[PDB]
Formats: structure tokens, sequence, C-alpha cells
């Protein structure tokens, strides 16, 4: 199998060569070290001071780049920075994500999340819950956070993706890059003019002038990029993880914190990203017994990591009921997933809502193959024929 060993998956779960790799080992053509320990992720991930964040990284790389990022460069992504400007970046755009504009959000998730639900159940059972439901969301409560208006998401996402999208001519790209700078320069002067709710007017309303375009622009494309995908990628694989352990979804017939701790489960046990930004080593050192130099490339096994034997006798089932886990899905460090906790309430949302709308949810035929997502930075489901 020429696909790198982070890459692989069986089923849910990691590929078992990936779950039988050491704590820290090398891979191969650049070669890197793959830190598979939760332990050691966690110590690589949390000390800046020693790995710092590989600058122009691009989640890919591989068999495909149909409809990938393409960085250049981009100013205000915290990702190619480093405390302390990174420190800076983060605090500048922290204002859209506090958890009590979250709670302001929930409303409008469920809103969203019906509106598409309400197409799914007007195509009549059976339906691919993928191209009706996990496919459509994420995007639109991007757009809900980032300010844009409901007449505008269709067109914005065209235009935000089109503008990266390698697959175009450079004629298309290019046009498509014209219109968005446009577009999003004249949402930026409006925030500015009157700061809304949203993710822009939030920073601008609190920091004003400081926050140049640039970095809202940069500020925007980042986060349409990161939460986009994942969450895509967790609708799916969840709703199939649970349909395969029908008793589990009492957790979301019941209290909010009960849909919130199978949400974290099933974040942890399907960890969709197979690897946070690779990091390198500021210098030699050694860990888990290696000896590491100035310039290595350090590559984190999250599913792995997620997977480690030290954190349980059953880390290997799905159990929204367990002990929670403190998983590194959302990475670890100055750099923590900044739409966590968006995240976590948009996937309860969706949960919450499929199931109490469609009680009897299964799959079409229970013999039917999976359709797993395997071009993408993170694992998910192409398709998902379910009936009710
Ligand atoms: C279940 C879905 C999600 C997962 C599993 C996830 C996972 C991750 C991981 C592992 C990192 C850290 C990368 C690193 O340290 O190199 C990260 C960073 C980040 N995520 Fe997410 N993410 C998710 C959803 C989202 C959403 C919905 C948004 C936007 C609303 C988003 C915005 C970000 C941003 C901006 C960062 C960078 C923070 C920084 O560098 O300081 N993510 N995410």
């Amino acid at each position: 199998d020429p696909r790198p060993l982070h890459i692989r998956r069986q089923g849910l779960d990691p590929a078992d060569e990936l779950l039988a790799a050491g704590a820290l080992t090398r891979v191969t053509a650049e070669t890197h070290w793959m830190a598979t320990a939760h332990a050691v992720v966690r110590q690589v991930m949390g000390d800046h001071q020693q790995f710092s964040t590989r600058r122009r990284w691009d989640p890919r790389d591989e068999i495909g780049g149909k409809g990938i990022f393409r960085p250049r460069e981009l100013v205000g992504n915290l990702m190619d920075y480093d405390p302390p400007e990174h420190t800076r970046l983060r605090r500048k755009l922290t204002p859209g994500f506090t958890l009590r504009k979250m709670q302001r959000m929930a409303p409008y998730i469920e809103q969203i999340v019906n509106d598409r639900l309400d197409e799914m159940e007007r195509a009549g059972s059976p339906a691919d819950l993928i191209a009706f439901v996990a496919d459509k969301v994420p995007g639109a409560v991007l757009c809900e956070l980032v300010g844009v208006p409901r007449d505008d998401r269709d067109m914005f996402m065209k235009l935000c993706h089109g503008h990266l999208d390698a697959s175009l001519s450079q004629k298309r790209r290019a046009a498509l890059g014209d219109k968005f700078s446009r577009y999003l320069l004249a949402m930026i002067a409006r925030e500015r003019k009157e700061p809304g709710e949203g993710m822009i007017g939030a920073v601008v309303a609190e920091y004003g002038d400081d926050a140049t375009d640039e970095e809202l622009r940069g500020f925007c494309v980042q986060v349409m990029l990161a939460g986009d995908d994942n969450i895509s990628g967790m609708i799916g694989l969840g709703v199939l993880a649970m349909l395969r352990h029908p008793e589990q979804i009492d957790a979301f017939r019941g209290d909010e914190q009960s849909a919130q701790r199978a949400v974290d489960e099933l974040i942890r046990y399907l960890t969709v990203p197979y690897s946070p930004t690779p990091r390198i080593a500021r210098e030699d050192l050694t860990l888990a017994g290696q000896e590491i130099k100035k310039g290595d490339s350090v590559i984190c096994s999250l599913p792995a990591a997620n997977r480690d034997p030290a954190l349980a006798p059953d880390v290997d089932r799905l159990d929204v009921t367990r002990e929670p886990i403190p998983h590194v899905a959302f990475g670890h460090g100055v750099h923590h997933c900044l739409g966590a906790a968006l995240a976590r309430l948009e996937l309860r949302t969706v949960f919450t809502e499929l199931w109490r709308r469609f009680p009897a949810l299964r799959l079409a035929d229970p013999a039917q193959d999976t359709e797993f997502r395997l071009t993408t930075p993170a694992y998910g489901l192409t398709e998902l024929m379910v009936a009710w």
C-alpha cells in the first residue's frame, strides 16, 4: 500500500498496522517522525518552545488535489504562526468564538439543520444523508458564523472554494478570486460601519482598525476551510457509528449533557483528522527515547493517539456513556481547535434533531457497502443511504 501509514483506516478504526506502530518511529518521498502515543502527541503539540508548526502546509499532498486549499502564505492564518505572534493573531480572532457567541448560534444551527432535514424528508425514504445533510450543514453553519447573508451563502461558498480550486482553469480561478475579494471587502466595510454579531463584526467591534482587511480576509478563508470537511466527516461517520450501536442512540433522546458526552465520544472514536499540522523541532532533543535533531519533522497520528491502550481497556470501543477520555482530536496546546465549541454544538444539534425527526432511522440496506471518503484531509463518507 503506497498510501502513508497514518492515512490508513480499517472501517471506523485506525489500520491495524497503524495501531501497531511504536510510540515514536521513523516513516517514509521525505521522511519524518510519527507520533502515535497519546502522551507523545501531547508533548509534541503542547511544547511550542521546541516544536514549531510547519509554515505553509497543505493537509492533502497526494492523489487528488480536487478541491483543496491554496495557502500562498495567507496572513491571519493562525496555523502559520507560533507565540508570541500566534498569541497576537489568536487573541484578535477570538472575539468571534466566545462561548456566549456560540450559545447564541444554537437557534440558528437548529434552523439550518431542520431546513436540510426538511429537504431530505421531502425526498422520501430511503435517501442519501450525506448529500442532503452532511455535505450541506457545515458550510451553511460557517456562513452564519462569518456573517454572510442567507441569500448569498451558495454564491459565497462557490467563490471561496473556487478561487482556491486548482482543478480549475487559471482564467476561472482568477475570475472567482476577483469577485470573492470584492464581496469580502464590501462585507468587511459594512461590518466596520456597523458591527453585527458575526465573526467579522465581533473582531472589528473589539479591535477596530487594528484588524486589517488582509487579516480579516485571512481569518475568513482559514475558518471556511477548517470547519467544513471535519464536520461533514463527523456527521456521516457519526450517524453510521450510531446506527451500528443503536442502543447508544438513547444518549440523544435525553438531556443536553448526555448528548454532549456522546458527541465528545464520537469525536474521539472517529477522529476524522489523520494528523495536525506537521511539527518541526526547533532544536535537537530526546523524545520517547528517540534522538530528534533540529529540523526534524514530526507527524502526529491523532487517530492512533486516541486509541492509545493506556487511555482505557476498551478505548477501541464506542461508548457514549463511558468515563470521558481527554482526546486529542481537536489538537492540544496553543493551537487547540478555535472552533471546538462550535463543532461540538453543531454536531450535537445535528444528531439530536436527526433522531428526533427520524426516530426509526436506519441503513437503507443492512448489507450495503460503506462508501468511505478517502480523498480528503479528514476521514468521512461520500454517501450513506438511510431509511426511516
Ligand atoms: C469535529 C471538527 C473539528 C475537528 C476534529 C478539528 C480539529 C482541529 C485540529 C486537530 C486543530 C489543531 C491543528 C494543529 O494544532 O496543527 C484544529 C485547529 C483549528 N480549527 Fe478545527 N477542527 C474542527 C472543526 C473546526 C471548525 C467548525 C472550525 C471553524 C469554525 C475550526 C477552526 C479551527 C482553527 C482556526 C484552528 C487553528 C487554531 C490555531 O492555530 O490557533 N475547526 N482543528
